[PDB]
Parts: C-alpha cells; sequence; structure tokens
DNA sequence: AATAAAAGAAACCGAAAGTAA
DNA sequence: TTTACTTTCGGTTTCTTTTAT
C-alpha cells in the first residue's frame, strides 16, 4: 500500500539521477547522493532534484502553484527512510566528508512466514 | 433448539465448576462473573476459554462435535447476543472488568 | 452512540478552557488543537479533554494504566473524523495561532 | 560570530482495517 | 447489519539541539 519502496526503486533503475546509482547486481543496496546544501558542490537543480521529485510524487508540492523550500523536500526523504522497514542504512559504508558525498542504503527484503 | 432453554442452562454452568472464572459473586445467586476476553490476547488458549461457548453451541442444536467446523468467535456473538436480549439477564457494567488479565463481565439474574 | 451526547456535555460544561460554543444556536463549536511539542503547552490543561474521553470510554484508568496523551489525542481525532454526528469547518479552524483550535458543527439528525 | 541547514525522536495526519455492541 | 468508535499503516511535520559555511 506504500510508494516509496517501488518509487525509489524506480528513480533508481532510471538514470535521472547522478549518483542514485545501483552497489551490486542482486539490487538490494544503492548509493543516494547526500550532498550538505552549503556545500560549494552544491547547485540547486542536481542535488535537490531527488527530493524534490519525491514532494512532486506525492502531492506536497506542485511546481507554480506552491514556493519552494528545499530543504523541507530533503527533511521528507530523510525521515520517509529513518521511520520505513523497507531501509536500512549501512552506516559503515556512508561516504558524506567528500566530494559529491553520498548514503548507503539496503532494501531489506520481505519476511518469510505470517 | 427452542425457547425457554437459556436461564436454566446458564444458572447450571455456573453451579458446576466446569469453566474457569465462570462463579458465583454472592450466596444468594442473583449475581455471577463471566469471562470476557479478547480472542487475540496472549493469555487466551482457545480451549479453556471458549469451552462455554461451545457447551452451549453443543446444548442447543448449532454445533456437532465431528459434524461441523469449528468457529469459536461464532459461538461467543451468539452467546452475547442471546444474554444482552434476555429479560432473564441484566448485566453489572459498573462491576464488569475487560481491560484486566483474565478480564470479565458481571450480570444479575431477574428475578421473576 | 456515547460521543454525540458526551461531547456536547463536555462543551456546555466551564470545564475546559478553549472547548467553547460560537453561537447561541448550539450548531458549532470550538475545540483547543495545539500541538504536544508547543512551548505553550502543559499535559494536564491541554490533554484533559482527551484524557477525559480515554477515562468515559474503558479506555484509560487513573492509576492502573500508563498515561499515553498522544494515544488519547489520535482517538478523539478519529472518532470526530468517521461521525456522522460531527462535521469539521475547515474555514474557520486557526491551527498556527497562538492558542490553536478546531471548529465543529454538528450534523443535526 | 552569524545565518542556514540538518539531525533524531516523537507527535502527528487521513485512510482504511478492525472490533464490538 | 448499522452505528460507532479504535487501531494500524505509511509516511510527514515539528521540536530542540548540533553542524556547516
Amino acid at each position: 500500500n506504500g510508494k516509496l519502496r517501488q518509487w525509489l526503486i524506480d528513480q533508481i533503475d532510471s538514470g535521472k539521477y547522478p549518483g542514485l546509482v545501483w552497489e551490486n547486481e542482486e539490487k538490494s543496496i544503492f548509493r543516494i547522493p547526500w550532498k550538505h546544501a552549503g556545500k560549494q558542490d552544491y547547485n540547486r537543480e542536481e542535488d535537490a532534484a531527488l527530493f524534490k521529485a519525491w514532494a512532486l510524487f506525492k502531492g506536497k508540492f506542485r511546481e507554480g502553484i506552491d514556493k519552494p523550500d528545499p530543504p523541507t523536500w530533503k527533511t521528507r526523504l530523510r525521515c520517509a527512510l529513518n521511520k520505513s522497514n523497507d531501509f536500512e542504512e549501512l552506516v559503515e559504508r556512508s561516504q558524506l566528508d567528500i566530494s559529491d558525498p553520498y548514503k548507503v542504503y539496503r532494501i531489506v527484503p520481505e519476511g518469510a512466514k505470517k
């Protein structure tokens, strides 16, 4: 009934967001760019695109109707990632203090029994 | 299965020690205790707690051991509905304990 | 149905400050609705109404159950939503002021 | 120093599934 | 079965305290 799992899998499977790539061929671990908005390498378009995309895809942000607030978009996805049972951050694999920094996440498989 | 069987039958089930938690509260035998546990709770075991409901289903024609598939929720609902509408029984709702372990309801027997 | 009468009764008492009628026909009322994280929020006064609903239904027992104001708030909110006896006037609600509240109109039968 | 972004935790929401009477 | 709430689901928004430039 949720949308985050399928949606994010789709954005990675698309080549739309550079740095949003699978790390393995088994499609279980992926990399998600996570740049601090204050950095010099940061451009609003390319780095905020994934967060804006989630706000567009849910009804939250409507282009031309609403005033843009990019930190809000990032907070939504971060908190959504944290809370979801579908995603587990591999905190020992995240690279946040480099140019082109990223976080590493695992998509949990569904459970065996009921 | 027919009319005028509920009152005496339940009195008989209380006077026997067969159903744990189905005991009299007074010596005048006008008020009694009936376990009323949610089937999902952890303490719930199907045998002991569904026994009274299964017993009513057997005593009336509704359940036949070995011929029909058991449905404990159906037995509970059937006996519940009988108690509410019964002129022979009146719930003392101010003494019932439904949000405790081994929860129960308290009922008063209407004299004629 | 106990909510319709119970809530009408809670408004008619002056017990909960901010739980007041807006009109003289007793069809529309104001129900305080503050976020529990805000600074003005005090646990006793603002959760009192939700606490009262939890008491009046069997859900909370003083001294037997651990207090959970967030669950109290959720139950009352969801109850109002499903109620055919209650309809929120969303064009009147004031959620982003100090002392925020919601506005509800009582459906006549 | 200052301004802006960011962080976890928890309270929060509607919708729907669930439960009881 | 209808009415009437209550609980659960899948994220979302807020609160307060760090972190980045």
